[PDB]
């Protein structure tokens, strides 16, 4: 055991010189689990996996309010100021580097590479590896500040990926380009939607409390970020980044005041879908006074393959579990889409008119209240006309009321302490 310390850093010449290292200090620490640990990273690019194991820690950069969350060089780096955890597995492939707990680990690397063969075969997909997440949030009163959570796997080739040896297994995704293994470092073409599968930056586990992050980035393609049932986790002036059903799973969430990116590329069958809601019962996710937009090439993405000045349209959603998924779009600035891919794809609105698909699980309880259109539609006739048992009627809200009589508020997507 080691003394409590409030506060601990990162950095070449800090406390502690990986955040991994970090934690696993405070895995050690002799303190009562109500007493917060901050861990005051340098600005720095950290590939690194994280199980955030321990209650009440925060991750925090430690240029504070001049925090940068940029991305630059079309994803590959970051801002001087930014603070970036980043990894690369996902769904389709087994690494050497993969440890028995499914996390990268360098000497077991080292074996696997001398002997020709890996030792842990990836799951990928699902709770066994969280969709391979970068950082999986497991305790309560985790917090993080001014940090960019990054999976690399469809946005370059890591430093480490390029090191590590690469096995396309059951599920690969590839294009045309070469096989992920075979990619140099700094490669931009595992963009491509041919490339594409479940890959993490951020999970939360199931049944936890007093989650929050604040200015922070989460940076994917496919399932960026989960959360799962029972999890109540705010999310507050952050920049989600993401293509197909980016967030996603069973959490009690609210994105407040949020910058919602779609991810995508060129290729026509290349569309982003904001949520997958997967609660089986009571409050989902609050998506309050959220802008509704695109990335930029260049900073985040390469523009070979990102050719407009948005990205094409996409879709609010696609509930997970059926009828009691809950997602509600409250006060939402939607971008207008670029005019030439406005008028391939049928839609001003960055937003297609339809609003939601039922191609996941079928219908849910899926809101929308309160939509500015940049573009000067109004698509709210439109929204679900497919739909039957959850209506366009059931879905765009003329006060602010959902169907229980609960008022939009964010108290009401709040852990209530009495049960
Ligand atoms: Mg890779
Ligand atoms: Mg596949
Ligand atoms: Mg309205
Ligand atoms: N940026
Ligand atoms: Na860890
Ligand atoms: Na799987
Ligand atoms: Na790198």
């Amino acid at each position: 055991k080691i003394a409590y310390s409030e506060i601990i850093t990162v950095g070449t010449d800090k406390d502690y010189k990986t955040i991994s290292d970090a934690i696993e200090a405070i895995r050690h620490m002799e303190r009562d689990d109500s007493q917060r640990v901050t861990i005051k990273i340098d600005p720095g690019n950290y590939q690194e996996m994280l199980i955030v194991d321990v209650d009440n820690v925060s991750l925090v950069n430690a240029a504070g309010d001049d925090a940068s969350i940029e991305l630059a060089d079309s994803g590959v780096s970051v801002s001087d100021k930014a603070v970036r955890i980043t990894s690369y597995y996902g769904h389709g492939y087994t690494y050497y580097s993969m440890g028995e707990d499914y996390r990268y680990d360098e000497e077991v690397l080292k074996v696997n590479q001398e002997n020709g063969y890996p030792s842990v075969t990836n799951p990928g997909s699902g709770t066994a590896t969280m969709w391979n997440a970068t950082v999986y949030v497991n305790a309560d009163g985790f917090e993080a500040e001014g940090i960019i959570f990054e999976n690399s796997f469809n946005q370059y080739v890591s430093e480490l990926a390029a090191e590590d040896t690469i096995v396309a297994m059951e599920g690969a995704k590839e294009g045309s380009d070469g096989t992920r293994n075979d990619l140099e470092k700094g490669s931009t073409v595992v963009q491509q939607k041919s490339y594409v599968e479940r890959a993490s930056a951020l999970a939360l586990g199931n049944n936890l409390s007093d989650i929050v992050f604040t200015n922070c980035k989460v940076v994917g393609r496919q399932d960026t970020l989960y959360g799962g049932k029972m999890t109540y986790a705010e999310f507050n002036n952050c920049e989600i980044y993401g293509a197909v059903d980016y967030i996603f799973g069973g959490m009690t969430a609210i994105f407040y005041q949020c910058e919602l990116k779609f991810n995508t590329t060129d290729n026509k069958n290349d569309v982003g879908y904001i949520t997958a809601a997967q609660q089986s019962s009571g409050r989902g996710y609050l998506m309050y006074e959220c802008h509704i937009t695109s990335v930029e090439a260049g900073t985040d993405v390469d523009s070979k393959y990102y050719s407009y000045t948005t990205s094409k349209p996409g879709y609010f959603g696609r509930p997970w579990q059926a009828n009691t998924s809950e997602v509600v779009f409250y006060n939402t600035t939607i971008d207008e889409c670029d005019s030439t891919l406005a008028s391939t794809y049928g839609s001003s609105s960055l937003i297609q008119p339809a609003g939601w698909l039922n191609s996941l699980g079928g219908e849910a309880q899926m809101y929308e209240y309160g939509t500015t259109e940049s573009s000067g539609v109004d698509n709210s006739s439109a929204r679900i006309a497919s739909w039957t048992t959850w209506t366009t009627s059931d879905s765009v809200l003329t006060t602010p009321y959902l169907a229980d009589g609960t008022k939009i508020t964010l108290d009401a997507f709040r852990k209530n302490k009495s049960g």
